[PDB]
């Protein structure tokens, strides 16, 4: 009685496939509301509707950087909106202030006769996604506006490493060799530091700075965890629990750590 589940049953090879089971479509949003650029990717025969992520890359990066998911996440059942900030030398503030601005157009979009996701979308569920200064600004995002439901940054980074107020499920991404946003002084402070939520650290072996963005060789895993931890929290979906919470037990995986899931 779940109102929220979407979709057959998961099994592993289904979540590690490249495409899940719903046919996916795109646009470009005309008029930016806050923020430099999006693309919006909807399923088209989810059955119900479905919450929204808002994905944002990191400094001096586009929407390709992170695109990838766009279609990843809306093929199981999500509408995810990848953005371009204003400026590609915004900071992570700067970026979470987009990502809810891209969010809320999201919500906008929802309540729009003309757009292909009019009533799409449940405005209640949302999450946030990102890649490096653009995963501290998902991070800044969940402290500041803990109504939303589940954030999976990847390789973040933000000046401060204390995200002591995130109450939102969070599963951070990181990639062993990152020489920008080192794990140890970013990734890993900031994992330890989030006290009163679900949450997951996931570090890829041998990962770049990029090992977690379009064209990088973990898809199978890497989007499995992803579409589990967002299946998991966004829908409430405990057919997802094993899948969010568990150890990979992998040999792409030179760190796993979770707490509360
Ligand atoms: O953009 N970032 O991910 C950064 C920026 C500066 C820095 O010293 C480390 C990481």
């Amino acid at each position: 009685m779940n109102p929220y589940a979407r979709g057959p049953n998961p099994t592993a090879a289904s979540l590690e496939a490249s495409a899940g089971p719903f046919t996916v479509r795109s646009f470009t949003v005309s008029r930016p509301s806050g923020y430099g650029a999006g693309t919006v990717y909807y399923p088209t025969n989810a059955g119900g509707t479905v919450g929204a992520i808002a994905i944002v890359p990191g400094y001096t990066a586009r929407q390709s950087s992170i695109k990838w998911w766009g279609p990843r996440l809306a093929s199981h059942g999500f509408v995810v909106i990848t953005i371009d900030t204003n400026s590609t030398l915004d900071q992570p503030s700067s970026r979470s202030s987009q990502q809810m601005a891209a969010l809320g157009q999201v919500a906008s979009l929802n309540g729009t006769s003309s757009s292909p996701i009019y009533g799409k979308v449940d405005t209640a569920r949302m999450g946030v996604m990102g890649w490096a200064m653009g995963g501290g600004g998902s991070l800044i995002s969940a402290a500041n506006n803990p109504s939303l439901k589940a954030a999976a940054p990847q390789a973040p980074w933000d000046s401060s490493t204390n995200f002591s107020s995130v109450t939102v499920p969070t599963l951070i991404f990181a990639c062993e060799n990152d020489s920008i946003a080192p794990v140890n002084s970013s990734a890993l402070p900031i994992y330890d530091s989030m006290s009163r939520n679900a949450k997951q650290f996931l570090e890829i072996n041998g990962g770049s700075h990029s090992c977690a963005n379009s064209g990088n060789s973990n898809q199978a895993l890497i989007g499995k965890k992803g579409v589990a931890w967002m299946k998991r929290f966004m829908d409430n979906d405990t057919r997802y629990s094993t899948f969010a919470c568990e150890n990979p037990n992998s040999t792409r995986v030179s760190d796993f750590r979770t707490a509360n899931c």
